[PDB]
């Protein structure tokens, strides 16, 4: 099955998922001098006050924190978006070294990691339907650089020992995702795809300008997760990122100047 290794990684994915070579694939490089300020872009509306976290899971490709999305509790609106998108899950992509790990890049610069807050358009009723639509998902992408610790990340870091291997999960209630956001909601936006198989072209990408800082100890604990399951030889979960894909016939827009 697909993964991030030499024999099953991003260069192989197109054989099972031919849309890998499609017209709106993610991630991309954000060339900051070529992105155009769009004064008609509204401010983002991130309404996470009522967010209800559920469980944290190692799925063998990342770890994911899930949310109750059966009501409008944690929603993303505004920006380039029409309508209301419910928070389903967040997860990360990260590197083996601090100079790599993000999926999007900024003027070819790679960050140590990238947070994806995944939301789906409620007019499609459920996330499975939404993934089949060009405006079905909105993913808020946030870069991580290594420096000062991010206090709002620490409860995530604390529990990773209990989900070390593929297939493990733990009860992760009462987590506040607002503690993962930077100060500014300035953003770039473009139409794209899921960055993991099936690579569906269903995502409005919203990538924040301002990275969050995390400590070396925090990201080191990401790197101690395992791709393997329990009772298998250890393979460290690192470098779970897809590289930048051709921009093709797309323009990246900026909410700021
Ligand atoms: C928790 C959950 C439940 C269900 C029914 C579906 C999903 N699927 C999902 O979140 N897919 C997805 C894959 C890749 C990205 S990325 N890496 O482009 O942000 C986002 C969502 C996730
Ligand atoms: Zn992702």
């Amino acid at each position: 099955h697909w993964g991030y290794g030499k024999h099953n990684g991003p260069e192989h994915w197109h054989k099972d998922f031919p849309i890998a070579k499609g017209e709106r694939q993610s991630p991309v490089d954000i060339d900051t001098h070529t992105a155009k300020y769009d004064p008609s872009l509204k401010p983002l509306s991130v309404s996470y006050d009522q967010a209800t976290s559920l469980r944290i899971l190692n799925n063998g490709h990342s770890f994911q924190v899930t949310f109750d999305d059966s009501q409008d509790k944690a929603v993303l609106k505004g920006g380039p978006l029409d309508g209301t998108y419910r928070l389903l899950q967040f997860h990360f992509h990260w590197g083996s070294l601090d100079g790599q790990g993000s999926e999007h890049t900024v003027d070819k610069k790679k960050y140590a990691a990238e947070l994806h807050l995944v939301h789906w358009n409620t007019k499609y009723g459920d996330v499975g339907k939404a993934v089949q639509q060009p405006d079905g998902l909105a993913v808020l992408g946030i870069f991580l650089k290594v420096g000062s610790a991010k206090p709002g990340l620490q409860k995530v870091v604390d529990v990773l020992d209990s989900i070390k291997t593929e297939g493990k999960s733990a009860d992760f209630t009462n987590f506040d995702p607002r503690g993962l956001l930077p100060e500014s909601l300035d953003y770039w936006t473009y139409p794209g795809s899921l960055t993991t198989p099936p690579l569906a072209e269903c995502v409005t990408w919203i990538v924040l300008k301002e990275p969050i800082s995390v400590s070396s100890e925090q990201v080191l604990k990401f790197r101690k997760l395992n791709f393997n399951g329990e009772g298998e030889p250890e393979e460290l979960m690192v470098d779970n990122w897809r590289p930048a894909q051709p921009l093709k016939n797309r323009q990246i827009k900026a909410s700021f100047k």
